[PDB]
């Protein structure tokens, strides 16, 4: 039944975790035809045991059963890879640390305080947790670096960077964006603003360790704040719009690069639900994202859609 | 993408046990047309997060928006039921105890010691379990006898109960089979073989406290086993089937009442793999029960098909 299918979905998502993390995935690149009596001897993993996942894992599309042999199928062959967005976020979203938070959801709900199902199960904010578990940590940046790949080449085709000197990336983290901004507009002063215990060093781009909470550095034709504002609730996200209008000298802008919530976009939803029980953040419409800014002292200039769940929206001051 | 789908598919389970658990699902019986700002004065969740929730449960079609209200969709009607098999099976399945065993299902893959993800994550077995969290035991004891209700029907038309005196079932809980036998089938010595705290009473039913992994009690004419086997190894399971030889005398008959495992049959793929993580069982093919039976001095006298993926298989000692 519909009901049975959705109350069982979880599974697929476990499997897939650990089609990845056991390391079994890794055999299956280049769309290998693997033996899975070599791949239990190989991997270590009791024969039965793995034939019994490789059955699952047929059955919901991720392998393909060839009769002998058996393949990683074509939309599903990022997951072969260690480094791929999707296998990266893998690793942190369906960990134990992320995946049994879940678990809190309800209660958080009914709790009635400011505390996501994450604090409830951890005792500590999700990047707080990541400053301690230097792995789980390392996969998030990872994944979100491997997130700002796939849209550059489109930010770069809708929007005019160019014309900033100074552009610094408010919770930038790797500062995966302007690295990869520098290899077509080059001749820039480029910084990242982020919470380093280890301040990133490369040459060509600037790191900071910052807390844009409390102060954003002045002196910047432009401040990008991407995938940082839907962490946040209402009044800290009005906090960094503040202290980005503090930081602000007229002609200066700030560029928010964020997902945005429609009638029906299923997966700015489906990311709606994660936000609140990782971030306790949310996705927001343009209406939301305009009151935000006009509260903190910014008025929206013009916005471009990137893709039909995401826009950027350029913000100056009056 | 449906890679991205299969990654994410954990969350439509998450906000089904988040919608039962904190009492939601109650509002919606009878095709009741819900106000989410009544709803969430009622249930005392914050509305804006609530609203977040049910954009969700409307995007995987739990919920369907007419106008201002939501109702609880006709395929998903038995969430809104407390005592339904569905109702039941959310509350204890994606518990946060069974939840988070999950979580050790890559561990438990790779360390090959025959420790289910759930003895990893609690330190005991699910029954073990069981026997210290009575709400835990109350929802999974429940889902069971909801479980007997569903089939009794079909088991006494393909099955004659009647040609035996004496009827044990061994690993029968609540007594839940046997007491809906007893309304149709009536004058037979009605017997019950589990691990019982406290003995359950029903006065013309015998409830034994006993382990059936020691001995089995002698001079009954029928042993049933409904969903027993699969959860133990093949050498536990043959250990189980030795005790009902041992205890069996010519003309008594064994009457497996399990799931069977058929090439490409979808829904006993799912089950084996939470057989795996919960109870560090798995679902068999009738080839692997004859093995089974055959090492414990058995032998298969027939095979009836309860429907697509269960069955009814009689066992008698050659
Ligand atoms: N108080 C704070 N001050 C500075 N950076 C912060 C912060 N709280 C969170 N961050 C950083 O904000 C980032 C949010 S995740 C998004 C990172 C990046 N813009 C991208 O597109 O992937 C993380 O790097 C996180 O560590
Ligand atoms: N060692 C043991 N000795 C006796 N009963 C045991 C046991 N290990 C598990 N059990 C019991 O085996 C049952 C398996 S679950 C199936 C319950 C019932 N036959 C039904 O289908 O509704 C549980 O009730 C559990 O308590």
């Amino acid at each position: 039944s519909m009901l049975a299918e959705l109350i069982t979905s979880y599974r697929k998502s476990a499997a897939i975790y650990a089609f990845v993390d056991t390391g079994l995935s890794i055999h299956f690149r280049n769309g290998a035809y693997v033996d899975i009596d070599e791949l239990s001897r190989q991997c270590g993993i009791d024969y039965s045991r793995l034939d019994r996942l490789c059955d699952f894992l047929i059955e919901i599309g991720i392998l393909v059963n060839h009769g002998h042999k058996v393949t990683l199928s074509e939309e599903c062959s990022a997951l072969a890879d260690p480094e791929s967005m999707e296998s990266l976020i893998v690793k942190w979203e369906l960990s134990p640390d992320c995946w049994n938070a879940w678990s809190m959801y309800p209660r958080s709900l009914l709790e009635n305080d400011g505390k996501p199902a994450f604090e409830i199960t951890h005792g500590k904010s999700f990047f707080e947790h990541l400053a301690s578990n230097k792995l789980l940590k390392s996969n998030f940046d990872s994944s979100m670096s491997k997130g700002s790949d796939k849209i550059i080449e489109k930010l770069l085709d809708i929007y005019d960077f160019g014309q900033y000197n100074r552009i610094l990336d408010i919770g930038g983290g790797e500062g995966s964006l302007l690295v990869k901004m520098s290899e077509k507009v080059k001749g820039k002063h480029y910084a990242v603003l982020d919470r380093y215990d280890e301040i990133p060093v490369l040459e060509n781009i600037d790191f900071i360790n910052g807390d844009f909470l409390k102060v954003i550095p002045s002196g910047y034709d432009l401040y990008i704040l991407k995938d940082v504002i839907h962490d946040w609730s209402d009044n800290n996200a009005i906090l960094i719009l503040e202290n980005c209008r503090k930081a602000m000298d007229n002609g200066s802008a700030v560029l928010l690069i964020s997902y945005m919530k429609k009638p029906q976009s299923k997966m700015v939803i489906y990311l709606d639900i994660l936000m609140d029980v990782l971030f306790s953040g949310k996705e927001r419409y343009l209406t939301e994202f305009e009151r935000l800014a006009n509260q903190a002292g910014l008025v929206i200039q013009d916005v471009k859609d990137i893709d039909e769940s995401s826009s950027i929206i350029q913000l100056g001051i009056k």
